[PDB]
């Protein structure tokens, strides 16, 4: 297995459509022993994670809760066993209130909402690394999920800004992680039809917003030299596992694009 | 003059070492009619702005104060006269608490501090554009100040993250501004010996922090094919005035580097 | 005038639709004294340049002709007068045989054709700088024309590769130019309806190639926050003049995008 | 093994210090069946490739020789068996005459020399893909070797330009390759102490050139958050094998940096 014997924490499962669910599934397929973290709907997440190939401890983690972060390393160690450390960490956490993303005008997002989104989507990458680097092994890997924010685009609005901030945070986390012999990287994924995305295409945010996302997806598959299937999360999960493995050992502070090559093509 | 007859709002003067002071001076030299905004210490900044070549109304603007932002367009119009609009806006505002920039470890910055720095340094570019675009003329120009954050570096820490966010914000502000026939761009400046920077070189943050910024400056001038004089703000001021002028009419959502070409050279 | 008293060499006029023709016209409008260079069709170019606002010496320059390059500085000095030097140089020269650009498959371009295109479009920027830096004044400016090649695209093929090479060459020319107190930069322009482009939209290269360029142009104006008028070269000429002026004094080895902000927007 | 059962062509072995030698070794360790190509000194390179873990056919390929390219697919098929195709191709080929790289002034490189370097270092990536895509399986992978040319630097001169061109070529090769379900990517490696590089550090190009590459290496390891050991090619070889594997299936037209994260850090 690509990740045989590795202990990997995976955050961000809320449904079986979560990118984190597929990351977890592929990692287990490849021999990893997981610890999972979830937020808020733990009963729901327990039932979901029971559908993974293998058993894994589930720990509560609200990244805005300072006490959860302060206790996380101790709680992980209790879950994986004293004398064991993590080899991998997956951050698959993002949030921006609908005032900052969707149909609301860019200028009408109140800062308190933007600030909450940046806390969860960008700052928390640093706070999770702070909590977990003390219990990570040399050769380990931290991976976060990104959406290429180098150009502006309709609807994504302040979530784009949060991803820009995340990319910056990743480069600083790499500095810290390197002291432990750990890599930090992001995977910038193409669009994936989560339940939220399928609701928007179906008209949840109105006719315009539905047309804009359809146009995004059509164009994405068009530009990608190898195509892009927004219904298939597996290529993204595999890429995360590649970064968690020993096969990209000289890559850190970086961004790997799992997007069909769309970002390399203008039209 | 390059800016003859243009009405330009300039924020961010606090001392005569402020980059905004030099922007204001060069703009007035080139025929612009200015409106100034200042934060907190208005009596102090009145005495500073009295040293500009020409008189200009000074308005209070704390960018975290929703009431100041709601009233700003009306107060500007009162200053410049009913029926008149602005041709230019300069955002030269930045702030990050010392928990997020300087000698404090990257992981030890509390989010409340980071959030305040992002509010003032990045979000407020959008807030100022929201307030002022309704009173800007077609062909106008919004310019903000940047420090290239595409790579991590010592000390600058979360202010780097805030600049990464600002760059993303500028691309969205360009979308909104374009509806009014207005451009939005940032100038990424090399290091300038403001009073803060001269205090750091002089040892205010310790021997190490002093050594790091000296190494930055030495290396910057070395890499810059035309050199870089950190004691001369005029090249930066001129570049801002170039973007305020009619001579870059097809550039928006962009970043102009006034950095001696340092960012184009590895070594 | 923005360029009052400056002596500026402008290459690349072949018709009154050449971007170089508009650069020359705006520069003369702004007080510059020009020297023009042309290739091959000098009788044609003489009649064209007679339509500029003001008189200007026309010198022959085939950039692949080593003797033309070896004599160019002497010939310029003879044209502008002993004791006078240039303040500016415009490279507006590009060429790629139709085996390397248009409808021919990317893999079917013979290297001799690609090599000729790279010589003219990229290497010649260095060879013109070598010839002319010895007769340029401190504070001077060399500007070349670019088309953003950071992503692949239909049809442009090996001309894209040539522009990628040009961007690299510009960063090295900046190193050399800086020794003379001279800046080197490129202007990356959006698409402009030259006679060649209008022929292609009209069907000269077939129905597919016509549809692809139409799609390029439509999308360009759509993405640009301030729009993009492919029939109007003036915004590009002005940007070149901004770089030739004293108002971007700290920018070198760089690329300024005169493209309506299209490259900053995904959709 | 990571590459179990895959048939992979590897070019660019000339010594056991070649990056291609290590790529070949790691690929064989991971179960790949190789076909090797060599230039000029086949008897010499037979003796070198005899030191790989396993036997592999060695085919002659001078990438400037049109007849070698025309026959290559047939010769590969003969080696691997009728009905069998390649799953991977490695381009590890580079060349720039000393007039274009080293101690010679940038402006003193004759175009004939630059053109030869671009032919071998950049164009041949396309030529090899043209020859081999017709005998590549869906899901296959083409990988070329890069040195980040986004910024200028001492000494590397026109080889930097050739790498800039290669990066552009890779994005076009991705377009073609995608028609076959094949990916095309480059690995941008940090500096590796090949026999050429060790000769330069030892003084072969003079005291200055020696001092410049020592300064490069020192700075590279300093900037890299996980360090950079120029005497260890294995991290680079592994990264190439990661791209040859099934674990980066949605990455194409792209660049993976196996450089210790140096390019993500300013200082
Ligand atoms: N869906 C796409 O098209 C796409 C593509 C690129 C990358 N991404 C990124 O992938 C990641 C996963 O998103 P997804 O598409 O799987 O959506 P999702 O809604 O399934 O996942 C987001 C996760 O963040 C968690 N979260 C929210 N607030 C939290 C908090 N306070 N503490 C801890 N966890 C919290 C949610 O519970 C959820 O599990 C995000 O970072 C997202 O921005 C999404
Ligand atoms: N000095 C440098 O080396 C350098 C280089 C690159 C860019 N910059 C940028 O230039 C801009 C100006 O900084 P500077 O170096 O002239 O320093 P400065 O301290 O003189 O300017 C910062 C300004 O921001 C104002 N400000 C802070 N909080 C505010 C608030 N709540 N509301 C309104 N205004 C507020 C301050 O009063 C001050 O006038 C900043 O964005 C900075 O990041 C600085
Ligand atoms: N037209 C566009 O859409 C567009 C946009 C971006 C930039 N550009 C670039 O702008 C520049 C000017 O192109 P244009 O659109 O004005 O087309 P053009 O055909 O008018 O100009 C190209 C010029 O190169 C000259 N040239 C060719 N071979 C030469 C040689 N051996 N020696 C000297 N001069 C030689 C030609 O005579 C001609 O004057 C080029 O570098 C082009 O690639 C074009
Ligand atoms: N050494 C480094 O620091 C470094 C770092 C980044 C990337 N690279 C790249 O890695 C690749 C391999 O270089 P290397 O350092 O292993 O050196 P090397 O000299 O061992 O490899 C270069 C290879 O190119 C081959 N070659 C030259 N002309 C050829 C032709 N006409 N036809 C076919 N093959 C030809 C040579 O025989 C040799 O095998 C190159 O692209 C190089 O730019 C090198
Ligand atoms: O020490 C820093 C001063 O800048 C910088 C920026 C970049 C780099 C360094 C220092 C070291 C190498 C890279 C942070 N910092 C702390 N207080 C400050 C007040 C004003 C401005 C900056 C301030
Ligand atoms: O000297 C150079 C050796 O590389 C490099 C690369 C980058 C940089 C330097 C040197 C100095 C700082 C930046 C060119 N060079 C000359 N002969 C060579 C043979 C093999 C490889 C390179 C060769």
């Amino acid at each position: 297995g690509l990740l045989d014997g590795k202990r990997i924490l995976v955050s961000g499962i809320i449904t079986d459509s979560s990118i984190a669910f597929h990351i977890a599934r592929v990692a287990q397929e490849q021999g990893a022993q997981l610890v999972l973290t979830g937020f808020d709907r733990l009963r729901l997440i327990q039932r979901i994670t029971d559908r993974l190939p293998a058993k894994a401890p589930l720990l509560e983690l609200d990244v805005q809760n300072e006490e959860h972060l302060a206790s996380l390393a101790g709680r992980v160690t209790e879950a994986i066993g004293a004398g064991n450390k993590l080899d991998g960490v997956v951050h698959s956490i993002g949030f921006m209130p609908q005032t900052g993303m969707g149909i609301n005008p860019f200028f009408d997002a109140p800062y308190a909402d933007v600030s909450k989104g940046i806390h969860i989507s960008a700052y928390s990458y640093a706070s999770m690394a702070k909590a977990l680097l003390p219990i990570m092994n040399p050769g380990g890997s931290i991976v976060g999920m990104d959406f290429d924010p180098s150009r502006a685009m309709p609807a994504y609005n302040w979530m784009t800004v949060a991803k820009s901030a995340l990319e910056s945070v990743n480069r600083f986390v790499a500095r810290e992680a390197g002291k432990y012999g750990v890599r930090s990287n992001l995977v910038a994924a193409g669009p994936i039809r989560t339940l939220a995305m399928s609701a928007i295409v179906g008209g949840a945010l109105g006719e315009e917003a539905g047309a804009q996302i359809q146009l995004l997806e059509e164009g994405w598959d068009q530009r990608a030299p190898i195509g892009w299937n927004m219904k298939d999360a597996t290529p993204v999960a595999k890429t995360v596992c590649a970064l968690l493995s020993d096969w990209l050992p000289a890559t850190t502070g970086d961004i790997i694009y799992a997007d069909g090559g769309a970002h390399t093509q203008l039209l």
